């Protein structure tokens, strides 16, 4: 996350760190089995890391946990990145509390002009690299569609909204890939893709999650 703030030790409880040995994408824990990432997260061995404020510090409030299943979209684009959305399930349900709880999925779509927060390790920087090792969280609007299309001419489909400045300086940002983007207590977006990050007229573009309602709910009661 680039020009955002330090969230709070598990003041984010639905943020998990998906782990193959390093933190490599976000995600969120939607229910005590399943978590929700970005499709070209997409990895074989994936350890799911709950609870997690430092990410190289054990804390105390970690639950690590395998995952048993991944089920990429069946309509995933690597090339366009249309419809990029994963689903992992968990090879033990996760322990629920204040610090690890699961966050709620959309009945509508959010309208341009609502906040959200947009969470992750991520670079922070705009120019250069830089990880932190805490969560940085980053409070931004989704923008309208025709601004969105006019800063992405011809590559912005119907599953994809944009969320940020124009401006630039405040964005998410690599290593956020997959994390959560919330507004109104419900998950309405995916870290998806970006020209760079915290750029001038090249905000970033999130999945748009409540396209996928149906497919994630009877995709997690057949599974
Ligand atoms: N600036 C949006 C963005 C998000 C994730 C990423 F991996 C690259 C760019
Ligand atoms: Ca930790």
């Amino acid at each position: 996350i680039v020009g955002g703030y330090t969230c709070g030790a598990n003041t984010v409880p639905y943020q998990v760190s998906l782990n193959s040995g390093y933190h490599f994408c976000g995600g969120s824990l939607i229910n005590s089995q399943w978590v929700v990432s970005a499709a070209h997260c997409y990895k074989s061995g994936i350890q799911v890391r709950l609870g997690e404020d430092n990410i190289n510090v054990v804390e105390g409030n970690e639950q690590f946990i395998s995952a048993s299943k991944s089920i990429v979209h069946p309509s995933y684009n690597s090339n366009t990145l249309n419809n990029d959305i994963m689903l992992i399930k968990l090879k033990s349900a996760a322990s629920l509390n204040s610090r690890v709880a699961s966050i709620s999925l959309p009945t509508s779509c959010a309208s341009a002009g609502t906040q959200c927060l947009i969470s992750g390790w991520g670079n922070t920087k705009s120019s250069g690299t830089s990880y932190p090792d805490v969560l940085k969280c980053l409070k931004a609007p989704i923008l309208s569609d025709s601004s969105c299309k006019s800063a992405y001419p011809g590559q912005i489909t119907s599953n994809m909204f944009c969320a940020g400045y124009l401006e630039g300086g405040k964005d998410s940002c690599q290593g956020d890939s997959g994390g959560p983007v919330v507004c109104s207590g419900k998950l309405q977006g995916i870290v998806s893709w970006g020209s760079g990050c915290a750029q001038k007229n090249k905000p970033g573009v999130y999945t748009k999650v409540c396209n996928y309602v149906s497919w994630i709910k009877q995709t997690i009661a057949s599974n």
